[PDB]
Protein backbone atom coordinates (compact mmCIF):
# COMPACT_ATOMS: atom_id res chain seq x y z
CA UNK A 1 0.00 0.00 0.00
CA UNK A 2 2.65 2.67 0.97
CA UNK A 3 5.79 2.60 1.93
CA UNK A 4 7.20 3.90 5.52
CA UNK A 5 10.77 2.73 5.88
CA UNK A 6 11.55 4.54 2.62
CA UNK A 7 9.32 7.37 4.25
CA UNK A 8 11.75 7.43 7.64
CA UNK A 9 15.25 6.86 5.64
CA UNK A 10 14.50 9.37 2.80
CA UNK A 11 15.12 12.26 5.67
CA UNK A 12 19.14 11.94 5.63
CA UNK A 13 19.24 12.20 2.07
CA UNK A 14 19.63 15.65 2.26
CA UNK A 15 22.75 15.53 4.20
CA UNK A 16 23.57 12.83 2.23
CA UNK A 17 24.08 14.65 -0.67
CA UNK A 18 24.77 17.56 0.51
CA UNK A 19 28.38 16.02 1.51
CA UNK A 20 28.96 15.58 -2.60
CA UNK A 21 30.19 19.21 -3.63
CA UNK A 22 29.43 20.18 -7.01
CA UNK A 23 26.55 18.64 -6.60
CA UNK A 24 22.96 20.41 -7.09
CA UNK A 25 19.55 18.68 -6.40
CA UNK A 26 17.11 20.44 -8.99
CA UNK A 27 13.96 17.57 -7.93
CA UNK A 28 13.20 14.64 -5.88
CA UNK A 29 10.02 12.72 -5.83
CA UNK A 30 9.22 9.76 -3.54
CA UNK A 31 6.25 7.53 -4.48
CA UNK A 32 4.97 5.41 -1.41
CA UNK A 33 3.49 3.13 -3.56
CA UNK A 34 6.57 1.87 -5.30
CA UNK A 35 8.87 2.97 -2.10
CA UNK A 36 11.25 4.91 -4.48
CA UNK A 37 13.07 7.88 -4.62
CA UNK A 38 13.79 9.52 -8.14
CA UNK A 39 16.33 12.53 -7.75
CA UNK A 40 17.41 14.79 -10.25
CA UNK A 41 20.38 16.75 -9.96
CA UNK A 42 23.09 18.46 -12.15
CA UNK A 43 26.92 19.36 -11.75
CA UNK A 44 29.89 20.74 -14.02
CA UNK A 45 31.29 17.41 -14.53
CA UNK A 46 30.58 13.65 -13.90
CA UNK A 47 32.61 13.06 -10.10
CA UNK A 48 30.05 14.32 -8.34
CA UNK A 49 28.00 12.02 -9.65
CA UNK A 50 30.04 8.92 -9.04
CA UNK A 51 30.39 10.14 -5.27
CA UNK A 52 26.76 10.52 -4.78
CA UNK A 53 26.05 7.50 -6.55
CA UNK A 54 28.67 5.58 -4.30
CA UNK A 55 27.32 7.05 -0.94
CA UNK A 56 23.87 6.51 -1.71
CA UNK A 57 24.53 2.78 -2.34
CA UNK A 58 25.94 2.12 0.95
CA UNK A 59 22.32 2.47 2.96
CA UNK A 60 20.25 2.13 -0.76
CA UNK A 61 19.66 0.24 -3.85
CA UNK A 62 20.43 2.75 -6.31
CA UNK A 63 20.40 2.93 -9.82
CA UNK A 64 22.27 5.66 -11.65
CA UNK A 65 20.41 7.29 -14.75
CA UNK A 66 21.85 8.57 -18.25
CA UNK A 67 24.37 11.90 -17.60
CA UNK A 68 24.10 14.32 -20.39
CA UNK A 69 26.03 17.11 -20.56
CA UNK A 70 24.11 21.03 -21.98
CA UNK A 71 27.78 23.57 -19.43
CA UNK A 72 26.14 21.24 -17.38
CA UNK A 73 25.67 17.75 -16.67
CA UNK A 74 22.64 16.18 -15.57
CA UNK A 75 21.43 12.77 -14.40
CA UNK A 76 19.18 11.21 -12.22
CA UNK A 77 19.22 8.49 -9.66
CA UNK A 78 16.11 6.13 -8.61
CA UNK A 79 16.77 4.70 -5.23
CA UNK A 80 14.94 1.55 -3.17
CA UNK A 81 15.11 0.18 -0.22
CA UNK A 82 18.36 -2.00 0.91
CA UNK B 1 18.88 28.49 -9.15
CA UNK B 2 17.99 25.73 -6.85
CA UNK B 3 16.56 26.09 -3.08
CA UNK B 4 19.17 24.22 -0.37
CA UNK B 5 17.29 25.86 2.49
CA UNK B 6 13.95 23.92 1.37
CA UNK B 7 16.11 21.04 0.62
CA UNK B 8 17.41 21.18 4.11
CA UNK B 9 13.88 21.53 6.27
CA UNK B 10 12.23 18.90 3.87
CA UNK B 11 14.35 16.35 6.34
CA UNK B 12 12.07 17.54 9.04
CA UNK B 13 8.99 16.22 7.15
CA UNK B 14 8.76 12.32 7.54
CA UNK B 15 8.87 12.92 11.49
CA UNK B 16 6.41 15.41 11.14
CA UNK B 17 3.65 13.91 8.96
CA UNK B 18 4.50 10.72 10.89
CA UNK B 19 2.63 12.40 14.06
CA UNK B 20 -0.30 12.74 12.99
CA UNK B 21 -2.13 9.30 13.30
CA UNK B 22 -4.62 8.19 10.29
CA UNK B 23 -2.39 10.51 7.78
CA UNK B 24 -0.94 8.42 4.97
CA UNK B 25 1.84 9.73 2.82
CA UNK B 26 1.54 8.66 -0.67
CA UNK B 27 3.83 10.88 -2.64
CA UNK B 28 5.59 13.80 -2.49
CA UNK B 29 8.10 16.16 -4.55
CA UNK B 30 10.79 18.67 -4.04
CA UNK B 31 11.26 20.98 -6.73
CA UNK B 32 14.26 22.85 -6.61
CA UNK B 33 13.41 25.29 -8.66
CA UNK B 34 10.54 26.30 -7.34
CA UNK B 35 11.62 25.66 -3.90
CA UNK B 36 8.75 23.57 -3.50
CA UNK B 37 7.50 20.33 -2.04
CA UNK B 38 4.14 19.12 -3.20
CA UNK B 39 2.64 16.91 -0.79
CA UNK B 40 -0.33 13.62 -1.83
CA UNK B 41 -1.61 12.10 1.26
CA UNK B 42 -4.69 9.96 2.38
CA UNK B 43 -6.80 8.84 5.37
CA UNK B 44 -9.82 7.83 6.39
CA UNK B 45 -11.30 10.83 7.37
CA UNK B 46 -11.13 15.04 7.08
CA UNK B 47 -9.55 15.31 10.78
CA UNK B 48 -5.71 13.77 10.46
CA UNK B 49 -5.08 16.23 7.57
CA UNK B 50 -5.90 19.38 9.85
CA UNK B 51 -3.81 18.23 12.22
CA UNK B 52 -1.40 17.71 9.33
CA UNK B 53 -1.69 21.34 7.94
CA UNK B 54 -1.86 22.99 11.22
CA UNK B 55 1.58 21.25 12.20
CA UNK B 56 3.18 21.98 8.83
CA UNK B 57 2.14 25.59 9.35
CA UNK B 58 4.66 26.32 12.00
CA UNK B 59 7.38 26.22 9.91
CA UNK B 60 6.41 26.17 6.40
CA UNK B 61 4.08 28.46 4.12
CA UNK B 62 0.96 25.88 3.54
CA UNK B 63 -1.46 25.65 1.05
CA UNK B 64 -3.97 22.98 1.60
CA UNK B 65 -5.38 21.56 -1.55
CA UNK B 66 -8.91 19.97 -2.24
CA UNK B 67 -9.80 17.22 -0.15
CA UNK B 68 -11.74 14.37 -1.99
CA UNK B 69 -13.60 11.08 -0.25
CA UNK B 70 -13.27 7.85 -2.66
CA UNK B 71 -13.84 5.03 2.20
CA UNK B 72 -10.24 7.26 1.43
CA UNK B 73 -10.04 10.89 1.57
CA UNK B 74 -7.63 11.87 -0.23
CA UNK B 75 -6.16 15.54 -0.35
CA UNK B 76 -2.48 17.44 -0.89
CA UNK B 77 -0.31 20.29 0.82
CA UNK B 78 2.17 22.71 -1.26
CA UNK B 79 5.21 23.59 0.83
CA UNK B 80 6.76 26.88 0.51
CA UNK B 81 9.44 28.53 3.00
CA UNK B 82 8.51 30.13 6.52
Amino acid sequence: STDVAMLSWLAALPATLGQVKDLEITSFKYDGQRGEVRIHARSSDFQPFEQARVKLAEKFNVEQGQLNRSNVVMGSFVLKRQ
